[PDB]
């Protein structure tokens, strides 16, 4: 599924993800942007041969169950095809426990790279939410 920008806002509100962790609706929907353009489908193939998967891009090095990443993890206790459904409740349930480990939003390099700092607030301007 590919999510309009208020559509994912909304949803991710639902699912308690606004303000977790102290981090506003904004902050978590320009993160999906720049992951997976809003795209519940996406993987992408690291170097190190782990993949990351869905709407947050969400890496099977630690979090998820892909078969497929020797001494791996699976923090999430999931496997990473439940992280690619149209129904985000997965990947917000594992968003959750990342953004807890300790480093807050960082692990989105993306996040990181193309949000912090920024005026995220834009993300969700004009959504009724
Ligand atoms: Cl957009
Ligand atoms: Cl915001
Ligand atoms: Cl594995
Ligand atoms: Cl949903
Ligand atoms: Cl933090
Ligand atoms: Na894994």
């Amino acid at each position: 599924k590919v999510f309009g920008r208020c559509e994912l806002a909304a949803a991710m509100k639902r699912h308690g993800l606004d303000n977790y962790r102290g981090y506003s609706l904004g902050n978590w929907v320009c993160a999906a942007k720049f992951e997976s353009n809003f795209n519940t489908q996406a993987t992408n193939r690291n170097t190190d041969g782990s993949t990351d998967y869905g709407i947050l891009q969400i890496n099977s090095r630690w979090w998820c169950n892909d078969g497929r990443t020797p001494g791996s993890r699976n923090l999430c206790n999931i496997p990473c095809s439940a992280l690619l459904s149209s129904d985000i409740t997965a990947s917000v349930n594992c968003a959750k426990k990342i953004v807890s480990d300790g480093n807050g939003m960082n692990a989105w390099v993306a996040w990181r790279n193309r949000c912090k700092g920024t005026d995220v607030q834009a993300w969700i301007r004009g959504c009724r939410l």
